[PDB]
């Protein structure tokens, strides 16, 4: 009908899940404008006409929507692979949030990837307390921006060097790692680089994951069929090493990794080089070995192997439940259902809300066109803004 | 501003009919680089191939879903222009009866002139005004521009003045119907520039309309338009918008009211004023308006109606309205006793077509496809038309 017609055509441009609605028209339109504002493209007049004509108007649109110039940043927080993390109040709010910027150059420059766009959605739609929150994505000519909720905590790498992590508290971060992990899994998504790194804890002391750089999405199945490796090299699994077709199980891997440099204080396959880590992973079986310490509980040390074997006798190769179910868990603090709502082992002692202590101290682009590159068509639709899932 | 209304004011752009961003422009923006960047040249870039690829599925579902050309039946072709022809459609699902002007995107580019529709589009769309003939949606594809308008079963006024010998009373309604016509365009801000007869069109009453804003510009601050533009067909022109010819040459609203003296004198003596065989003959004429403008030798044409004509076909800086409406409608020739201004279209029209259906087009006289070729690089094509589309409710 003409009616269901314009109602259709009308859903399409409101979805926060569509790939035409207003968040993308914009971008598209504003992208236009930012691929041909170029002396040699303007020698052609369907080109520099278009440009004059939208000139007044792209202005306005760029001034209304959300720039980065409304945000006051406090401290850059965090530094990776392609851009930086950073504290920030936005100026008219006044409202502080964490702000991850990707530079759109270096990406381009052989990123290989589109690994931003899972990072996006998992974030902005996840709505789980085990997430990180997107509350904003936005972009310019040269960076991505993710505005998400701070995380003040830090993260499990800096708790790790500044605590002999007890095993009642490993007991705790392992078992909300294990809710955080089937939280994304349920989304049907396999983390693929799970690490200390990406564990951020709130203003409670409370887990949440960050930097699904890495996140992939399951078949019917429930497998992936990545040709090349993918993580960081002491927490990677041997299955997804030596790729591939793999399940959810290489998370659970890096989940007994983590266990074991929590209790031991140094990763199970630590070796001098980087090729070291890599060999030792592949002779888990027999490079495995635990130091004399009498604190390792024998609990511990059975949940640590039963992760840290191949993928065909792995815990959790029948679901979370027989993870859930391990001797290590059975404790008198916590119940699996209400671990989130008891009170964690390091409530962070924050002085305001831009405290960054538990934070370390921190501190180009493309050329002129000749003809037309359209670099910025691969980012078009990546804004959270003008329909947004609330 | 606050960032709650930097977000509602910039929700409002995406919503308003008049606004160059609103969601309707904003797909035309999309669907023209789908249409401009599918060819296997440009898409040997990857950031293209991708962008392109990935939208596929998405473009496809956007063209069908939005109006296109076969949601409409055409039922006749009811006129031809310079860029392509009108026709009497009826829109398939609602059944409802429509005037359709199609307009060739490879001629307007061909021909350099690509963006006298936009006046075109938004005074038919916004003027809300018995005088203009109004624009219901307008459209487009990778080949034309759709305008769908209210259909003026009445025909032209060349129609008419073809005939009929139009008594003075008739020339007196039609002159002052033009003139009111004309006002509600200049209180818009624009200047018609060429009317005419072929603009003039009549409606299911008999009253009038105007239509074919294509010679149409809109005003500066001091209500005066600035033009270079060639323009054929002189008859109606007047000798300021003749003069102005390379961008010297600003003129006013008065160049309307020449046409009006132009439009007046056809009627009552049955030839145009300035008439010669070659358009280098009329433009002559027109320039020695002075010395060229002569009435027949036949009583026929009355005092009132000599001095208005006359009173419009003087230089503009003695022309009847160049202080305002108010003077012509003030004119002698007006002073009658069948109409008052504030009431002349509730009045009985001269000539109430009795029509036959819904689709009588007997007061319209009876009426290969050059595609663009491939570009080796970006051409940007379909860039002039980014934002023609209009929807109403
Ligand atoms: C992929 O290239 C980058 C660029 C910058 C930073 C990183 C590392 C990263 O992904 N860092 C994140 N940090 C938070 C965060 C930090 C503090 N509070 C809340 C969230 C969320 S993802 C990777
Ligand atoms: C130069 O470009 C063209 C292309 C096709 C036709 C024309 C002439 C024209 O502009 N003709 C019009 N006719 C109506 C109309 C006719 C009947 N009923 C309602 C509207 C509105 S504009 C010009």
């Amino acid at each position: 009908s003409f009616e269901t017609r314009f109602e259709k055509m009308d859903n399409l441009l409101r979805d926060p899940k569509s790939e035409v609605n207003s968040d993308c028209l914009l971008d598209g339109l504003d992208a236009l404008v930012y691929d041909l504002d170029f002396p040699a493209l303007r020698k052609n007049k369907n080109i520099d006409n278009f440009l004059s004509r939208y000139k007044d108007t792209i202005n306005k649109i760029r001034d209304l929507r959300m720039k980065a110039e409304d945000y006051e940043v406090v401290k850059v927080i965090g530094r990776g692979a392609f851009g930086e993390v950073q504290l920030v109040r936005h100026k008219s709010t006044r409202k502080v949030y964490a702000m991850k910027l990707l530079s759109k150059f270096e990406m381009i420059k052989r990123s290989d990837s589109a690994f931003f766009w899972e990072e996006r959605d998992i974030m902005a739609f996840a709505n789980s307390p085990w997430v990180v929150q997107l509350f904003y994505a936005f972009q310019d000519d040269r960076y991505l921006y993710m505005v998400m909720e701070y995380m003040p905590g830090g993260d499990l790498v800096n708790l790790m060097s500044n605590y002999d992590v007890p095993e009642k508290w490993a007991r705790f971060y392992t078992a909300e790692v294990v809710l955080a992990l089937d939280a994304i899994h349920s989304m049907g998504f396999i983390h693929r680089d799970v690490k200390p790194d990406n564990m951020l804890l709130d203003k409670s002391g409370h887990l949440k994951l960050a930097d699904f750089g890495t996140c992939m999405k399951m078949n019917k199945e429930g497998m992936v069929r990545c040709d090349t490796a993918v993580g960081t090299p002491d927490y990677i699994s041997p299955e997804v090493l030596k790729s591939g077709y793999y399940g959810r199980e290489c998370d659970w891997w890096s989940v007994g990794v983590f266990l074991y440099e929590m209790l031991v204080g140094d990763t199970p396959f630590y070796a001098d080089s980087l090729v070291g880590t890599y060999s030792k992973i592949m002779n888990h079986k027999n490079s495995l070995t635990f130091p004399d310490d009498n604190d390792i509980s024998k609990e511990a040390k059975n949940l640590i192997c039963a992760f840290l074997t191949d993928r065909e006798v792995r815990l959790g190769r029948n679901g979370v439940e027989e993870i859930k179910r391990h001797l290590f868990f059975k404790n008198d603090q916590w119940a699996w259902e209400t671990l989130r709502d008891t009170v964690a082992p390091v409530v962070p002692d924050l002085s305001s809300d831009i405290d960054t202590s538990n934070f370390d101290d921190l501190e180009e682009t493309f050329p002129i066109p000749k003809a037309f590159v359209g670099n910025q068509l691969p980012f078009v639709g990546f804004t959270y803004y003008s329909n947004r899932r609330y």
